[PDB]
């Protein structure tokens, strides 16, 4: 095993999937303290993985746009990697009326993306290196 216990080994990276939810920051540091981050999606192969095993919900991935530009947790460029949006995502929506309005990624069950609040209680994908 390259993988720790309860983490998921694929192509030279190791995944947790949550079975509980948690804000978009409480996530981001939960990720950190397993020297991990929320998951970045590199490639249409690496979506159709992790895709394939969401448990049917909401998930977080690590890409946010608070400070006005999608950016993802480790770097990987944005505007020039792979994007899988639900079709009139993202629109930053202010309708909630929560304050402000979407700044945090994540997949709906047949894994397209939506922006949406970032304190949202969801589940989310840890990913590292093996
Ligand atoms: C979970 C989900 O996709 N939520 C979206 C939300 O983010 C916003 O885009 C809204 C606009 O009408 O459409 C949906 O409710
Ligand atoms: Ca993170
Ligand atoms: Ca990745
Ligand atoms: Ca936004
Ligand atoms: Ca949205
Ligand atoms: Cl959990
Ligand atoms: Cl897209
Ligand atoms: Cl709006
Ligand atoms: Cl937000
Ligand atoms: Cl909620």
């Amino acid at each position: 095993t390259s993988c720790p216990v309860n983490w998921v080994e694929h192509q030279d990276s190791c995944y947790w999937f949550s079975h509980s939810g948690m804000s978009w920051a409480e996530a981001e540091k939960y990720c950190q303290l397993k020297n991990a981050h929320l998951v970045v999606i590199n490639s249409r192969e690496e979506q159709n993985f992790v895709q394939k095993y969401l448990g049917s919900a909401y998930t977080w991935m690590g890409l946010s746009d608070p400070e006005g530009a999608w950016k993802w947790v480790d770097g990987t460029d944005y505007a020039t990697g792979f994007q899988n949006w639900k079709p009139g995502q993202p629109d930053d929506w202010q309708g909630h009326g929560l304050g402000g309005g979407e700044d945090c990624a994540h997949f709906h069950p047949d894994g397209r993306w939506n922006d949406d609040v970032c304190q949202r209680p969801y589940h989310w994908v840890c990913e590292a290196g093996l």
